């Protein structure tokens, strides 16, 4: 069950979220959750980390800014953490609200949760995962997305390398900032697309 | 003149790079050249300097992979630089056969022919004048190059932000790995695009 890991019941969770966040990214959660179990059932993950760190990893998606300052501060995150926002801080910043509010400990969930949006150079399968199925799942209706939803049928690393590719592209393409972390990911993956 | 810098005249280098060089790619050398020379008049850069470092900037793009990993053990630098090849080396490590054939000891026009193709995070305005002519001179017939071109009329840093964000999003559109010195540009730059 979910209070294995976490201080309360899932009932209790999607109670607690419903306030949190809109209804919109509330749907969004509840595709991870259910996307995130189907394809740990593929490559071998466990299905309750899964589904459980699909459902939380946009928990932190409308926290301020300043709020999102006080927690860098507080546990002495790197500082240039300062230098970006949202998109950076909901993971990678946000795990340690997720921590505070539901007693969230484990390492594996934390950090598949904490890196769902950058990635990294070196991932675990859980955090692949969780990873893709933000992505994927069946709320999104993104061009290509079905690209990605047949790519994730079949390989775990080229879903991550196409996600990040695309996500690269089209960051450069906007014109926004690009974290350097979601570089090391792209340059660590981009050979599965061969 | 260009004998102030190196060590023949103007037409002998040509004579020089007609042998190391395709047709195509010495029409390009002189097309940088040209445009360097514009770019430095609009932008307050020495037109001598520019036009030297434009026309040398591929001097070293047909040296084979051997002698690249000969040059980077030779004068030991970054050992990541054996992962990457040619489009990262011609200019970063053949600067220094530039400097071995042609006796080529300035530091401004070294650097600017060094990362002609990846930038930095901070360039100095010759750096950029050889970036940006690279990129739109008047050979260069590429989907957008009117676009470049345009930009560049009016803003050199401007120019620069456009040439890499629309570099990043090629890179990841093909597929290929991106050196990082490109991102550490890219993030410093873009914000021009506003
Ligand atoms: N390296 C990056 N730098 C800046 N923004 C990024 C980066 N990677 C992803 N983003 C952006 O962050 C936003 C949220 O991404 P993500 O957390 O993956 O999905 P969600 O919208 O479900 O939270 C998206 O707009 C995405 O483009
Ligand atoms: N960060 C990078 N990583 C890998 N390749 C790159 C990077 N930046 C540019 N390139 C590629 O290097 C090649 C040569 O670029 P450049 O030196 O700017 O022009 P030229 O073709 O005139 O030498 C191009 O194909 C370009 O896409
Ligand atoms: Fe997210
Ligand atoms: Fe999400
Ligand atoms: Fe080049
Ligand atoms: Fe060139």
């Amino acid at each position: 069950s979910y209070q294995d890991y976490i201080n309360c019941s899932r009932e209790a969770l999607l109670e607690k979220m419903a306030e949190l966040l809109p209804e919109k990214r509330l749907t969004h959660c509840l595709g991870v959750e259910r996307a995130a179990m189907e394809l740990a059932q593929r490559f071998g993950v466990d299905v309750e980390k899964a589904s459980l760190a699909g459902l939380l990893h946009d928990y932190a998606k409308k926290l301020s800014d300043q709020e999102f300052l006080v927690l860098i501060d507080r546990y002495q995150l790197d500082p240039d953490l300062k230098n970006w926002g949202n998109n950076v801080w909901h993971g990678m910043v946000g795990i340690y609200k997720i921590q505070e509010d539901l007693d969230l400990h484990d390492s594996e969930i934390l950090r598949a949760i904490e890196i769902h949006t950058v990635g990294a150079g070196q991932m675990t399968d859980l955090d692949k995962v969780i990873y893709v199925a933000d992505y994927i799942e069946h709320n999104r209706a993104f061009p290509g997305v079905d690209v990605a939803r047949e790519i994730a049928s079949l390989s775990l690393n080229k879903a991550v390398a196409y996600e990040t590719a695309r996500t690269v592209e089209y960051l450069a393409h906007q014109g926004f900032p690009i974290y350097p972390q979601t570089l090391e990911t792209y340059n660590a993956f981009v050979h599965y697309l061969k």
